[PDB]
């Protein structure tokens, strides 16, 4: 094993310019931590040796912006645009298609920037390490790359100098879109006001109104000050040998540098002598909600340095006990009181900054209740200090942590490096964050030695703490219009200030940029894997289907789950009256939360938290593999637990199926409003998903149901329900739904657990199935399709697809665009071609047109299992032009002007996605949900391998050409005059 070999490292070992400083076994995480420092530069290194073939690298820099230009964010984009060893244009995006990576990306936190990738191929790992090391340490930082990624002045027509100058840039629009999320606005201001004395007071990602203040020289200087290895933390994880990583890192990068003392320290925030208050504004919601019904207020407290790890562990658990779930004191005082709709953003513990902070409050407050909310926060703090916490809640909490520690995920390295970053950033010891057994033991010991331990902590940090911030936010109906006018003004000033020489240089550089964006260039300097590096076959999944409780099929899959059990049940929707369909998602979200039998909603929540890692239900439409107009509909019941709590888990499922408390009217109203609030808040962030779902709604029977379940129709339905004065007519629908769903008449189940736990599990499941009820479909055409377990699917053989174009009028500064095209299902031989084509179009055409030229944050094409080919954009400054580029993309595809190497790279990209690691808990789910056998997946795999140039041009013409297939279109974004005057567009 890797972690055992790492145990052979000794203190003082010299390896490729590094010295081993510490070797620590962490058996609760099955890993050995190795701490090293690079001798000449002093750069810190952490290697986590573990038997995991999905290896990860990251490099981290302490980046401390002193303004809101977004320079660290823009620099992060720009270093990926070309480097000394890989000077060609855009090494990073190109490597995405020359790799079998499981993850490739970068991001910018408030005061650090992190560059991680992961892969299961050791040669791929070396390739990516070289590209990453060169980008970060020796970037070209070309002026025009900065103009593309950051901001620039550009003529509306770059080759016409008589057209007006406008602002453009990828990050420019990226941040406009980020702050389309009003929770993100609140969150940004909270941090800026609470920590006003240094870097944390600015908008690290870039305030859109300040971004055009960034100059090329400021960008280069910021790299010089922060991208030195003495200011870096290097991280690797997995079973690939450490020696090779260290060799590259020293020889490629670190050997070129000497040690410095980086001018990058973040000083401590000096604590306030008295509390502060501030008021801010945000955008209106999408539903023209009255601003006096939409107030957010929160109260935040400054906490100690996160580098004091045990105190940080204490405060984190404390914050959870205060705010998590319907038994927490703040939930009870604030949420169940009906004072708001949900917690305010960043509720709980925030430890990404040098000093952590706790925050609590509400959104959805009527302005008149604001002073009551503030009062209740204070009163709740006083009560907790006096009474402390329930013992069984503390046990539930430690159980919750145990489940996190034991659960096996497929991206453990990515999770770990993100997790330790802020602590490491301020010279903390990341290894102490891995020693969870120690932290827990000391926490338990503190509780035992001092019965008022947590009460004392609450008094010290929440009652006596003068560094307290009250922040309130109210929507402004012209928030973004006001932003745009300020920008229009700023733009005008910039432009009128230009000399004739400036205007000429802006014109020439713009044409030079467009040229660089257009002219095909050689990428041979870049490393690459080959298609022959892709595995020919996949490891078979061993499962065992057992008919149980009579005729109910249960799928058993033995896996290394580390003492965890994962249970799923799938119950058909085929007998439910179709009028109840829209209410199934609501039914699903409250089913495990209203109480069951003798446990009221509070008792049930406590049991669920003490005995499980979660219990949920969700509605699903599962498209058939061979027929576009056939699907399966049902509800998925899902849960997980430790081995020893399996019986308790199934006891909960039994009571939930048999006696859910649908008379719980008051907690029901609370959940409805929480859900509606959260759905509305999530629209911008998933803007393109909402567009795609609307656009596909008229293309297949399933698409129509999917919009009902999770489209804008569903968000709107929840919003209406949440505003009703009498929710009784809705609540009375829940029993009608239970009648058709909560029984074993049309059910199948799955179990994932260790082989030695399987026997106990079969018993517990069979008992559950015998405890729920037993003894014709609403749709006239249903088909039985056996699995290579017989699924009963709906088919609508008279379904005819039709075209629709919908514009959702949204108070957004950017757009979200979707165009869906009906093409064949998964088992159709043309499907593999279309899948390759999607990635090809994305890489070769759409990314450049929509993002690089347009300045949209994202633009591409994808193909779903259902056979819907989707073209989309995300945070897009343009709507009509994007729709035009969708069309030109299909013309390009039809033209066949892509090479064999382009096709090979599209294959690499696609296989890097479909061969991504599956967790032990999820093995066999392709079979369970979609009825996809290994023989089907392998046939699909061979079709993907066989995809050729002539096949690609053929399917481009056959399905994507004009008039060949049915299209659907949708946009979320502000008013567009051209669209408003086109009668083929429905405005919503
Ligand atoms: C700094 C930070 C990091 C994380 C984080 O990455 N995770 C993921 C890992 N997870 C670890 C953990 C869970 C419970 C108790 C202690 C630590 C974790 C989970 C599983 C394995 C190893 C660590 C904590 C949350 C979340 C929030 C914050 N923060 O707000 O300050
Ligand atoms: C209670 C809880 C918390 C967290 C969590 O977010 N963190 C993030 C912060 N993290 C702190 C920490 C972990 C290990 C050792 C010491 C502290 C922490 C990590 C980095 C900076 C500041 C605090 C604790 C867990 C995740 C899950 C659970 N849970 O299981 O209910
Ligand atoms: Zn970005």
């Amino acid at each position: 094993a890797a972690c055992e070999r790492a145990l052979q490292y000794k203190l003082g070992d010299k390896i490729h310019g590094f010295t081993v400083n510490q070797v620590t076994s962490v058996p609760e995480l099955f890993l050995t931590a190795v701490k090293l420092t690079h001798d000449d530069t002093g750069a810190r290194y952490l290697h986590l040796a573990r038997e995991d073939t999905n290896n990860l690298f990251s490099v981290q820099f302490r980046t401390t912006p002193m303004d809101s230009t977004g320079v660290p964010h823009i620099l992060q984009h720009t270093v990926l645009c070309g480097s000394q060893k890989y000077p060609c244009r855009d090494p990073f995006f190109k490597m995405l298609n020359r790799s079998l990576s499981t993850f490739m990306n970068a991001f910018t936190a408030s005061d650090y920037t992190l560059y991680p990738f992961s892969t299961q191929n050791p040669k791929d790992f070396q390739n990516l390490l070289s590209v990453y090391l060169d980008a970060t340490f020796f970037p070209c930082l070309r002026e025009l790359d900065f103009w593309q990624e950051g901001w620039r002045l550009e003529h509306e027509n770059p080759s016409d100098p008589q057209t007006p100058l406008v602002f453009k840039g990828v990050v420019f629009n990226e941040m406009k879109g980020a702050f389309t999320d009003n929770e993100r606005i609140f969150s940004q201001h909270l941090q800026n006001r609470l920590l006003p004395d240094h870097t944390y007071s600015v908008v690290s990602g870039g305030d859109p109104l300040c971004i055009p203040e960034l100059t090329w020289e400021q960008l280069k200087q910021f790299h010089a000050t922060h991208y030195h290895p003495s200011n870096a933390r290097f991280f690797t994880y997995g079973n690939f040998p450490l020696e090779q990583h260290l060799k590259q890192i020293h020889e490629e990068a670190l050997s070129k540098f000497q040690k410095i003392e980086p001018s990058t320290v973040v000083p401590a925030q000096t604590p306030w002598d008295k509390p502060r208050e501030f008021q801010i504004t945000c955008g209106p919601d999408s539903f023209a909600t009255d601003p006096s019904k939409q107030t957010t207020v929160s109260v935040s407290f400054l906490l100690p340095d996160i580098t004091d790890t045990f105190e940080a562990f204490t405060l984190s658990l404390l914050s959870s006990l205060l705010t998590s779930g319907p038994n927490s004191p703040f939930y009870k005082a604030l949420i169940e009181s009906g004072l708001g709709t949900d917690f305010s953003p960043d509720v709980g513990y925030n430890g990404y900054t040098r000093e952590a902070y706790f925050s609590v409050g509400l959104q959805g407050i009527v302005e008149k209740d604001i002073e009551t909310v503030r009062s209740l926060i204070d009163r709740t703090i006083d009560e907790v200090v006096e009474k402390g916490f329930e013992d069984d809640r503390i046990e539930a909490l430690l159980h919750k942590i145990e489940i996190q520690m034991k659960h096996q995920s497929t991206s453990f390295g990515l999770m770990l490096t993100s997790y330790i970053a802020s602590c490491w950033n301020h010279d903390g010891d990341p290894v102490e964050l891995l020693k969870l057994g120690n932290q827990l033991a000391k926490f338990r010991q503190c509780l035992q030695e001092n019965p008022k331990f947590l009460q004392e902590k609450v008094k010290q940090y929440f009652k006596n703490n003068q560094h307290k911030l009250t922040l309130s936010m109210r929507p402004d109906d012209k928030y973004h219009e006001k932003q745009a006018q300020v920008e229009a003004t700023k733009l005008k000033q910039k432009v009128e200030a230009l000399s004739p020489g400036d205007r000429q240089q802006i014109y020439e550089k713009g044409l030079e940029l467009r040229s660089q964006q257009s002219k095909p260039q050689d990428a041979s300097c870049l490393p690459a894997l080959k298609v022959s590096d892709i595995e020919p076959t996949i490891p078979v999944t061993e499962l065992d289907v057992v008919l149980t409780a009579g005729d109910i099929p249960v799928q058993y899959c033995a896996q290394p789950t580390n003492g965890m059990v994962y249970f799923r049940a799938f119950s058909s929707l085929n007998t439910l009256p179709e009028e109840l369909r829209p209410y199934v998602p609501l039914f699903c979200s409250v089913l495990t939360k209203l109480g069951c039998g003798l446990l009221d909603y509070r008792e049930q929540a406590q049991q669920i938290e003490l005995k499980t890692g979660g219990m949920s239900a969700s509605p699903h439409v599962l498209p058939d593999d061979s027929h576009m107009d056939t699907y399966e509909q049902g509800v998925l019941f899902s849960s997980l637990c430790l081995d020893r709590n399996l019986p308790d888990m199934m006891q909960l499922w039994s009571e939930i199926f048999n006696n859910p408390c649908f008379e719980e009217e008051e907690h029901f109203k609370v959940l409805v409003k929480m859900t509606a609030q959260e759905l509305a808040n999530g629209i911008p962030d998933s803007g393109h998903l909402y567009a795609s779902i609307r656009a596909g709604r008229t293309l297949t029977p399933a698409g129509d149901l999917q919009e009902t379940f999770s489209g804008m129709d569903q968000v709107r339905l929840m919003k209406r329900i949440a505003e009703m004065t009498d929710i009784k007519p809705i609540l009375r629908k829940l029993p009608r739904i239970k009648k058709h769903l909560l029984n074993g008449d049309n059910m199948r189940c799955s179990v994932n657990a260790t082989p030695q736990q399987m026997p106990q599990t079969e018993k517990a499941v069979e008992d559950f199935l015998r405890s729920i009820g037993r003894s014709r479909p609403v749709r006239p055409h249903t088909v039985e399709k056996p699995v290579p377990v017989i699924r009963k699917l709906v088919m609508e053989p008279t379904f005819k697809p039709w075209q629709m174009k919908t514009h959702f009028l949204m108070p957004f500064p950017v757009n979200y665009v979707g165009e869906c095209i009906r093409t064949v299902p998964y088992t159709d031989p043309d499907h593999a071609s279309l899948k390759i084509l999607a990635r090809l179009m994305t890489a070769k055409f759409l990314h450049t047109e929509i993002r690089e030229k347009g300045g949209a944050y994202g633009g591409g094409a994808k193909l779903s299992h259902n056979g819907i080919f989707t073209l989309y954009s995300y945070r897009d400054p343009n709507t009509i032009e994007t729709l035009q580029s969708f069309g030109k993309a299909v013309d390009w595809a039809k033209s066949g002007k892509f090479t064999q190497q382009d096709i090979d790279e599209a294959k690499l990209s696609v296989f890097s996605t479909v061969d991504a690691p599956v967790a032990p808990s999820d093995k066999g789910m392709d079979h369970f949900l979609y009825g996809l056998s290994d023989e089907m997946k392998q046939a699909h795999r061979e079709q993907l391998f066989a995809v050729s140039h002539d096949k690609l041009l053929a399917v481009s013409d056959r399905y994507l050409g004009t008039g060949k297939s049915t299209h659907g279109l949708a946009i979320l974004g502000p008013e567009n005059p051209k669209i408003a005057k086109d009668p083929s567009w429905i405005i919503r």
